[PDB]
């Protein structure tokens, strides 16, 4: 067993939202067996010192695209709305790859470097959606970032993404650029059979993530709906963004959510990205049908997109986890970072009832266990007897946090670094002292970096 | 001589916006020798390794108040109006200071943690305006801060502040703090004599600085503007925050601009603070008095108060420089960090308009030459011989910034923390390896912690 003794502060999520001061951890092999004070070092072979630490459940990315790692602080793409920046990301991949500069062993190593990131920001799991599969043939780029999660020891979910709809045909989106759809569902077939890990404490899950319903034809959201419910998966895809309604009325005469319940994602399955602008008499029934959101801060600033009403999803019962996005609208991986970002930024929207804004505490909560909910992951997002080991840790005893008075506030509100201090996924020590224990860094930085194109 | 050698960026701010790759700067004493390719080391002492780091001038923070960094955190102040924080916060510094817990002994300590901590997040020049002065006589509140500044190393300019106006004698400041107008000009007098370095490279300046429209009387703007004018100092305030405008009408019957330029205010030894909610019209007048503003985004958002319209002050040529202020509504010195806030948080403003919002060069010019001019300093701010060797690096190599394709954006859009890794502050070494080079920063934290209330 390993004990973590002393942590100043412990942040449980549980039930009854326990918190702990000068507590410990015991954990063994994948899971926790307590979270106490004074814990029994019985059958300990390794104590690892809390103090002056803060421990929460392992921050979860609901939301990524991992092979934007390779397209941060683009000039051209710094200033730019949704149409000119989907043209330029996808322009950018498909020549790259043209040239012999972006398949699946590059892609190893962007996924390599920014999992790694994810890790040292105290990210345990992350659920990566990847729908860059140029060619005649689905390419092994899923295989690439499974490969990479799986040596770096981070939890790992794989939405396999797509644009199936041209332009041709409503979608804003270049038939070079389109799949077809029995290609994408032969390929998510395969993928449950080879990798998916049903069982709690799995480090690898499959999940099935159109992009939306401006690039897919609605015959894959059904074709999902059915693989879904037969496989036991769940299905993620993005969700109210502000062009969208136009798009879903000029081809279908109804909204994207009227459109989602028609192809079977009106469901407790289903995960969705975004939300930032949805009619508010659809909040309730998204409520009722049981999705869950997504909050993605950081790009919906990026792109101009403004403020996702967080607050009455809330208020509706509603699950709201929290991601980063990929880091061509981001640009960094740094999920607790974009806590802050969201912590202030939705306070103008309500200048005179601050009781709206969102707290640190709800915040924090939605970064473990709202994502963890979101991917449909009870084991994970809270620290208690018999959830998964996924913890991480940052210090306290900065010079950046002299003056604080609630860790958990400060851990949003203060500080020069978002870089934690210890993380345990699943039970292994893999971040010490802000460095990695097992990752050979200086190699990783090297080797991807000799490959961005 | 020391020689900075082989940067991978060097970012001037000159006035041709140069930048460099692959060059170097030269130091001798205080100021900046060359800032090229393959400088001599003929005269050389030191060479410091610059491979991997991106070079611009040391960040300027235009507005602090170093005393709130005893008042991080606090859950109660956590979601608050104005009306709730000012209140808050003045009861809580009255208290602890009549409880004996809140001297110039604890202020220092508490100067000494922030200004640290700015040391290490690359600001090399802060300016405080100290808000607290309880009882009578003014105690050495700011000889405090100077000291803490002096032992560090760290460029400084302090504001001397007031509330002069009585909220009996029809006002809004307690009476406890509430200074006659010649008791606050002869302290200023008395601390220009003892501390103001008026040389280029001075290292301690003193600035007059009253609260603002709503908190201070005619006579000491009008005092102030003959001070600045003979002595050649420059004039702080705050500045149409959401509801001066108000007061101000139920005052003096006048805007807040009007009222500054009725007293004296409409000249070019003025910056102004946060400059949130001014009348557009009078956006014309602040550029014909050459009055400079100082950008605070980050409690613009905290306190819910929105987009001060900073596109429109650089469309009317007015100076913008940028600050974090104090840590009871950040709650960090961070500057670094709250570039990125600037740079997302102003673009749902325009949704379909990127050519407004700011770019990370014009955010990185805010906080460096855009600062240094709200300061009145032409020895700061720029990378170019003959300017301070006034000095900020980063790390460019690190995992959370592999994929950056331009080193100026990845350091405000990407990354796990904003420490620098090399700071210069008047030719003095201050920060390598992200470690104080002098300070003893363990000891710096455990002195201070202490002394919290
Ligand atoms: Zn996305
Ligand atoms: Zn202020």
């Amino acid at each position: 067993m390993i004990l973590i003794r002393g942590l100043t502060r412990v942040i449980t999520f549980d039930d009854q939202e326990r918190e702990l001061e000068d507590a410990d951890i015991l954990i063994d092999g994948p899971k926790i067996v307590a979270v106490g004070k004074d814990l029994s070092d019985r059958s300990v072979s390794r104590t690892i010192d809390g103090r002056g630490m803060i421990a929460l459940p392992g921050l979860i990315n609901s939301h990524q695209h991992l092979y934007e790692g390779a397209m941060r602080a683009i000039p051209q793409l710094e200033r730019v709305t949704m149409a000119s920046w989907l043209e330029g990301v996808l322009t950018r991949s498909a020549g790259w790859w043209r040239d012999g500069k972006f398949g699946p062993d590059v892609i190893r190593e962007v996924a390599r470097a920014v999992l790694l990131e994810s890790l040292l920001g105290g990210i345990t799991t992350v659920a990566d959606q990847h729908l860059f599969f140029p060619g005649a043939t689905a390419d092994s780029y899923i295989d690439a970032t499974i490969e990479a999660a799986t040596d770096l020891g981070i939890r790992f979910h794989a939405a396999r993404s797509s644009m199936t709809l041209g332009k041709s045909e409503g979608g804003f989106c270049d038939d070079l650029f389109v799949e077809p759809v029995d290609r994408v569902v032969q390929h998510c077939l395969g993928l449950i059979d080879q990798y998916h890990e049903p069982e709690p404490f799995g480090m690898v899950r499959i999940a099935l993530g159109p992009c939306g319903v401006p690039y897919d034809k609605p015959e894959l959201f059904e074709a999902f709906a059915q693989m879904a419910a037969d496989y036991d998966v769940r299905l993620h895809t993005h969700f109210y963004e502000p062009l969208d309604a136009g798009m879903s009325d000029h081809l279908y005469g109804m909204t994207p959510w009227r459109f989602l319940e028609k192809h079977g994602w009106a469901s407790d399955r289903v995960w969705l990205a975004h939300a930032v602008v949805p009619p508010r008499e659809e909040i309730p029934e998204f409520a009722d049908a049981g999705v869950a959101i997504a909050h993605l801060i950081a790009p919906d600033l990026r792109m101009g997109w403004g403020l996702a009403p967080i607050r009455e999803y809330l208020d509706a019962g509603i699950t709201v986890g929290f991601g980063t996005t990929g880091s061509a609208s981001n640009d960094g991986g740094n999920l607790l970072g974009d806590l802050r970002l969201a912590a202030l930024a939705h306070r103008p929207a309500d200048p005179n009832e601050p009781e709206k804004w969102l707290s640190a505490r709800e915040l924090l909560r939605m970064a473990t266990r709202g994502s963890a909910e979101c991917l449909g992951r009870p084991d994970l997002g809270v620290l208690e007897e018999g959830r998964a080991a996924d913890i991480a840790c940052w210090r306290l005893d900065g010079v950046d946090r002299v003056g604080v008075h609630d860790p958990a506030i400060g851990l949003i509100m203060t500080g020069l670094s978002d870089r934690a201090s210890l993380v345990v996924v699943n039970g292994q020590v893999l971040v010490e002292n802000e460095r990695p224990v097992l990752a050979d860094l200086e190699r990783i930085v090297a080797n991807t970096t000799a490959l961005i194109p």
